[PDB]
């Protein structure tokens, strides 16, 4: 599923994820946009032979099971499939383990060259 932008800001806010561990909505969103471009079925290899899943592109070597990332962790304990489907749930939950472990949501690349530091307000204006 390709959610739209106020869509997916009201689906994590449901699920717990506005100021969770003191990271308010906007960051989320913002972090999913350049991820991912809102797709929960986006997934991407990484050099190391693990790969990234779903819209906040949780990665195989230390967070899920993919069967093909020898000597890594499961420490959401949840196939990496998981994270690929229509409902967000699982993407969500395993991401609060992830912002708990002492990072923060520096884990996401993506986030820290392009969010970090911003006005990620603006990316839920105008929503409900």
């Amino acid at each position: 599923k390709v959610f739209g932008r106020c869509e997916l800001a009201a689906a994590m806010k449901r699920h717990g994820l506005d100021n969770y561990r003191g990271y308010s909505l906007g960051n989320w969103v913002c972090a999913a946009k350049f991820e991912s471009n809102f797709n929960t079925q986006a997934t991407n290899r990484n050099t190391d032979g693990s790969t990234d899943y779903g819209i906040l592109q949780i990665n195989s070597r230390w967070w899920c099971n993919d069967g093909r990332t020898p000597g890594s962790r499961n420490l959401c304990n949840i196939p990496c499939s998981a994270l690929l489907s229509s409902d967000i749930t699982a993407s969500v939950n395993c991401a609060k383990k992830i912002v708990s472990d002492g990072n923060g949501m520096n884990a996401w690349v993506a986030w820290r060259n392009r969010c970090k530091g911003t006005d990620v307000q603006a990316w839920i204006r105008g929503c409900r």
